[PDB]
């Protein structure tokens, strides 16, 4: 809570986030250096 003098309000509260879940991808590190390569 930012402030406790104006009436309480957060739509995103409902989102939390807290409880975190596992990433979508492992983005690992490469086995045999990164496959992206530029001039």
């Amino acid at each position: 809570i930012e402030v406790m003098y104006p009436p309480p309000y957060l739509d995103n509260e409902k989102s939390n986030g807290t409880i975190i879940h596992v990433k979508g991808k492992h983005l690992c590190p490469s086995p045999l250096f990164p496959g992206p390569s530029k001039p």
